[PDB]
This record gives C-alpha cells, structure tokens and sequence, in this order.
C-alpha cells in the first residue's frame, strides 16, 4: 500500500511528479495529495484520530475528498494579514492531529510574527557579534504611539504581518513619519522600521536538509523592494562566512529543514541581513527544478525516520 | 547599584513588599516596577537598547514614567478576545529586547492559542498513555464548517481564546449545538469540543519552580464552569500520578517554572485532564502568601543566575 503525504503549494507545481516511482520504510509507495491551504479543512481530536476535507475546483469541476494524510510538506505561507490570508487555525489543527511535517509544525506557527523570528536573530546577533553577523539596525513600535521615537532616514517601515512586500514603504522624513504612524494607529498593529539600505547587492544564502546555495545580484531597491524582475538572481560561490549565517538562523524554533538569509551589500562595503524565510520561501534561478528535488529527497528522509 | 524587576500584575498584590531587602548578585537590590498590560508599553532596538513606559495615577491623574527593565515576571494573561485584553505586541516586543523572565516569554507567547496548549497534551498522552495521563477526549474545530458532525452530548464547548472560562457553553442537544456553530461563525474562529463530565470533583496540581501542591474543588461545575471563586476548596496529599501530570505538562515549550494541570474527577471514579495554565495561574486556597514567597525566590534565583 502506502504512505498519504499532503503537501501544501498552488497548482503551478506538480508535487505527485517528483514523488514518482519513490518508496519509503522499504516497500511503501507515496501517495500525493496536494491543495492550497484555501481549499482545505480538517478536524482533529484528542484520541489520535483526524481527517482532513479538500474541496478542489478541477478541470471544471468542484471536486471534494477526504483523506488521512501521515506526513505534511508545506510550501505556502499560512499567515498574512490580507482578506482570507489568515490559516493558523489548520496549523494548529495539524499539530493537533500529531502530524510530523517540513518545516515542523512547531516552527511555522512561530513564523507568524515577522519580529518575533526577527527577535531570534536579535538573540543570535548578541551571541555571534556583528563582524560575523551582520544583522540590520531595526527597531520595534509594539503600536502607533511609541513611534514618536524617531529612527534616523531613510527608512524602510515594514506595518504588521505579510508577504510579497505587502505593508512596507519607504519613509524619507519626519512629516511623512507622522502620516504613516498614524496610519499603523488605524490598523491597531505593530511595526518596524530599519535603515534604508543604498544598495550594490541583493544576497540571498539558502539551506534545503545539508544543500547550501547563495545567490547575488545587483540590487535595484535594496530592501525596501524587489522591483520588476529585473535582474535574476545567480548562484555565487558558497564562502564559510555566508553558510554561518544560514546555519545560525536555522536553529531557531528547534530547527529549520528548509530556510533562507537575505541580506543586501551596501555600496558602503557592508553586508545587512534583514530577513529570514522559511519553508514557503519562494524558489528561485535555474534550479528550482534542483531544489524541488532536494526537497523531494528530504521529504522522503523524513517520513523513513519518523514514519511507521 | 540596583537592577529593575518589572512585574506586569493587578495593584491588589504589592509585589514590591515580598522583594524588599533582598539582593541580587551579592551586593545589588531590587527596583520593583509593577504595572498591568494596559498601563505599559515600550520600544526595543536590534542593537540592544530599550525602554519601557508605565502611565501612571499618581500626582497628575496621568503621569508617565519610564524605565529599563532588567527581567520580567508576567502574572497577567497576556491574550483574550474581550475589549483590550490583547496584549501579544508587547510579549513580542519583551522578547526582542532579550528581556529574561519567568515564565520565558517562549512559553507565554505559545500559550496565547489554548488548543496549540492542548496539542502538547495529546503528545503527551501518546507517549506515557491513559493510564498514567488521564487526557479528557476533545475535538478541535479550525472554523464552524468541521461542526456539521455532531459530537455525543452533553459537551462543554469552547469558542476562540480566552480565560476565566469566557466562552465556554455546556450544550445538551444538536439545536443548539447548531446555535453555537453558528456563534462560532459570527466570531470567525476555532472551536473545541469534549464530553461535560459528571462531576465529583475538581483537582489542580500546581507546580512553583521546585514545589508542588494538589488541590480540591468538590461541586458539580466539573469542566464547565472553572477558575471561578472557590467557596469550597481544600489542600490534598500529592501523588506520584499527579505529580507525573503536572511535571510532565511543565516541560512543554522550553520547560514552564509556574504552571498548574486541572482535571476533574468522575462519577465514573475516572479522572479527566482538561486544561494547562502557566505563570498567570490565579494563587488559591489558603497558601496564597506561601505561593507568592515561592514565586519571590524564583525571580530571584533566575535574576541571579541570568544577570551581570
């Protein structure tokens, strides 16, 4: 027979084509279930039994099934503060229902809040010392009105949780501070602001199980934005000083399978790291097809180890 | 020469009386600021610095203070849904400033969620079983469309997050068990559901950094109406059984240094484990100065062992 693997990505990836002919613990076949996580429900229940509901839209249809998943390969971002963005309650559910899974469940409910993972890299800068880790100055407003401490400008004010850019923007003076801590007042959230960074490069290192990759280039926005694809990122050389850095993040919250350190060069000579993503970090170059793979294997690692 | 222990708790208890005279790292005393959520808040900065600001009443109606705290002891729950009860920005921000505190602000921040809590127990009932880890049966509900099946009634339901009870409804039958999905709906969150257990009596197993107490409630309530006043409460013997509970429960999310376990006992003659609390644990019975002194030493071992 075989084992239920439930993995979490759009549609744009064919998660069944790379599990393919695969087996784990020996002679068991995988067998693929993939949603979006707006498509799925599930109930859980304290005794050790749940199932998980997948309505799914296909070639013209609504399809609908159910199904006991054994293991859970997440590949998209389970928060956001945008309409219909929100699935903590699934992960909750998850972890409810004792389902071991890339990343753990247990880390990507930590990764909600985006300065609560910025917290841990504070923790790991004090430990390591900046000549090693280079972590960007950033401060912290719990609200709106401790924001009449004024940081030094430009600055790069990221408001509450969200992804693909969404809620941050440049500031360049006092006035137009004050217009935009008012507006954090209006969405009761948190913020931060760090130094806007006049940028040569853009540096992502990534780690997927024990495969390190770093890739650089020119960086048009630095990180304020990512602004029209421009240039690709292209793989670089991996440096001792580079892999310490993605090492260090991916101890936190008991450890990160997949994770990535994004950091940007200054035209000052200096490197600022100001981010870490993790298992929905989006893939990118020419080897994504390579690292759908990597994944692939680790996914297959993991269900042999933990699996029964 | 002295360090600032912040206290987030009610004006009720005057923590500054238990810590007066004492001293830390041999010859520094104790700065007691002792404040409630809603009266604090703060800035915290990557490269270290912070600062808290307490709005004080004394001469001015509205005075403001600040300071700079060198640990924390949290005895305020720092979550809820009711009108200013949310308080995860300024945990948030605690953490980014490195603040050491009791109970580790890993552990507060993991306790916002009651089901993610309760995860930890059904782990926990996997690994020592029922016999020794008497975990109640419950079902966990993501959003009011997993409600359509209907569970074996009667059945204490639990909607969202809070404490003191809020939200918690006994219902007796599917009408208005498909009243309260629709509740659920309305506030768009997460449910649970288990069996209301016919009642002989209330038990809580505390646990203060080395001490332990096992107390009980005899009433009806069972897991119904909890936390409420205690117009009939008394000490018992403890066990091994209940101190496996509460030591076992102790150990989630980096290891708790306060916290209790609630069950109920049966009609039945079984027991029922429902619910963990942490440091904000209201004190009760007739030891509550003795908890108070116990919880002083902690502070004071922990500022000792963290501090320079």
């Amino acid at each position: 027979k075989a084992k239920v693997l439930l993995v979490v990505d759009e549609p744009h990836t064919d998660w069944a084509k790379c599990f393919r002919g695969k087996k784990i613990l020996g002679d068991y076949d995988i067998k693929v279930e993939q949603a979006e996580f707006s498509e799925l429900n599930l109930v859980a229940h304290a005794d050790g039994t749940y199932a998980v509901d997948m309505q799914v839209l296909r070639n013209g249809t609504k399809v609908v099934r159910s199904f006991r998943p054994d293991f859970v390969l997440i590949r998209q971002h389970a928060f956001g503060m945008a309409e219909n963005e929100d699935f903590r309650h699934l992960v909750i559910g998850m972890q409810y229902a004792g389902l071991p899974s890339i990343n753990s469940l247990e880390s990507i409910y930590n990764f909600c809040d985006k300065p609560w993972v910025f917290a841990q890299m504070v923790a790991i800068f004090k430990t390591l010392g900046g000549e090693k880790f280079p972590l960007i100055e950033q401060t912290y407003y719990p609200n709106h009105r401790e924001m009449l401490t004024l940081p030094t400008f430009p600055v790069v004010v990221k408001i509450g949780h969200a992804h693909s850019g969404m809620g941050k923007v440049k500031v360049e003076n006092h006035y137009d501070f004050q217009d935009i801590a008012s507006v954090v007042a209006l969405t009761q959230t948190y913020a931060t602001a760090e130094p806007f960074i006049d940028a040569k490069y853009d540096i992502r290192v990534q780690k997927i199980g024990n495969n390190y990759k770093a890739y650089m280039r020119t960086s048009i926005s630095g990180n304020w934005k990512t602004n029209t694809g421009s240039a690709m990122l292209e793989q670089i050389a991996m440096s001792d000083r580079y892999k310490l850095w993605v090492d260090a993040c991916s101890e936190m919250f008991g450890g990160l399978d997949i994770c990535a350190v994004k950091a940007v060069h200054g035209k000052d000579g200096k490197d600022y790291i100001f981010e870490v993503m993790d298992c929905s970090m989006p893939l990118i170059g020419e080897h994504q097809v390579e690292d759908r793979q990597l994944i692939t294997d680790l996914v297959i690692s993991k269900m042999n180890q933990l699996l029964s």
